[PDB]
């Protein structure tokens, strides 16, 4: 049954990956974002001109108010609305139907994207995080709860419009190869983990290892980019500079604003180098490491086009899409960890390859966590 669940995620490149749900009686189709950055279920509940559709409260029978308003405020975007209650299921999901709390966004600001095919958000993060406070349980604490649908969800998302599966309620052993190795999750707030090392084409940052947890490392698949601390992301960006000197760029494209085109097929991808981040693992003094590629990190954007999609953050390290995809990511929650291994879909490179490898000891592990 987890292969009818295999593909179900569909978007659009830089505008976040979404799944099909219905919710109500009689059943209204969404189409909604998958964010493990976040915790609150939301949908679009009144016209917008980047709504192709919206959650009508008074055509469902299982509708009830709370009484209650929310507003959530996200990195990028924000919405406020009427919290209340209703039936919703997955159609490529498990086969059951669940009462969820559902925030009804009334109001909102760059929040809906144009000409996007998603309505809502589905906040897969845990209750401690969740608006307006931890009392609104989040949908998958509620399916959990209600069903049998084991506390665990998997996520393989795809590069190039883009796509992918969410499993819900285990591991899809056809969608990856080689082994799952995991990292603890640290707290159960954000999905939060430490990052213990990282190197740039086979040499060591040499930073304090706290700076690469400065605040904290979540991993969210709602956010499009790599995000790094300040101090980090200096020191990224002077070495990526330094192996691909050979050619010399915008430098708007550093910071994400300009794009940078080559004639097509004639991408250098030999000059940019591959980045691995060393996570913490399951045993004492031991760590793995995740290699990602150029081509996960400069996002296609007629030449071939790209952009920059390493960027500064003031709240930490943030594991985007762009570090998830080529991985199967699986968020363990009933074990308290997150696991990676190679995905099926990962991007060819005919000289290198993304990789998840160990086991490497690494002492003081808990020293590079932030407090
Ligand atoms: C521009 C800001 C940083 N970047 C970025 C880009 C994009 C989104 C996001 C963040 C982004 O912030 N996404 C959120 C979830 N993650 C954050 C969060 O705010 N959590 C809420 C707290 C718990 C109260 C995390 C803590 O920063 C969901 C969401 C919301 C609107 C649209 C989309 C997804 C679809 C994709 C659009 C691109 S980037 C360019 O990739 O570096």
């Amino acid at each position: 049954s987890f292969v009818e669940m295999v593909d179900n995620l569909r978007g659009k490149s830089g505008q976040g990956y979404y799944v099909e749900m219905t919710v109500g009686s009689p059943p209204q189709t969404l189409n909604i974002l998958v964010d493990t950055g976040s915790s609150n279920f939301a949908v679009g509940a009144a016209p917008h001109p980047f709504l192709h559709r919206y959650y009508q409260r008074q055509l469902s029978s299982t509708y009830r108010d709370l009484r209650k308003g929310v507003y959530v405020p996200y990195t990028q975007g924000k919405w406020e609305g009427e919290l209340g209650t209703d039936l919703v299921s997955i159609p490529h999901g498990p086969n059951v139907t669940v009462r969820a709390n559902i925030a009804a966004i009334t109001e909102s600001d760059k929040f809906f994207i144009n000409g996007s095919n998603w309505e809502g958000i589905l906040g897969l993060a845990y209750a401690e995080i969740a608006r307006p406070d931890d009392s609104l349980e989040p949908f998958f604490d509620s399916l959990v709860k209600q069903t049998h649908v084991p506390n665990l969800f998997s996520l393989q998302l795809c590069g190039a419009s883009v796509g992918g599966s969410m499993i819900i309620g285990g591991i899809d052993h056809s969608l990856y190869t080689g082994s799952l190795w995991y990292t603890p999750i640290r707290r159960e707030w954000y999905y939060e983990v430490i990052i213990v090392r990282v190197e740039i084409n086979g040499q060591d940052l040499k930073m304090d290892c706290k700076e690469y947890n400065y605040d904290k490392s979540i991993v969210d698949s709602g956010t499009t980019n790599l995000r790094l601390p300040k101090k980090v992301f200096e020191a990224a960006v002077k070495s990526i500079k330094a192996a691909s000197s050979t050619e010399k760029f915008p430098d708007g494209f550093w910071l994400g604003e300009q794009l940078v085109c080559w004639q097509a097929g004639t991408t250098p991808w030999n000059i940019f180098p591959v980045i691995s981040l060393y996570l913490m693992g399951e045993v004492t003094n031991q760590s793995f490491r995740i290699t990602i590629l150029p081509q996960q990190y400069l996002r296609p954007v007629q030449d071939d086009c790209y952009k920059f999609a390493i960027s500064q953050s003031s709240t930490g390290t943030v594991m985007g899409a762009v570090i998830m995809e080529g991985f199967y990511v699986v968020f363990d929650r009933a074990r308290k960890r997150i696991g990676f291994a190679v995905s099926a879909c990962h991007v060819h490179d005919e000289f290198r390859t993304a990789a998840v490898e160990g086991p490497f000891v690494t002492l003081d592990m808990e020293d590079c966590g932030y407090n």
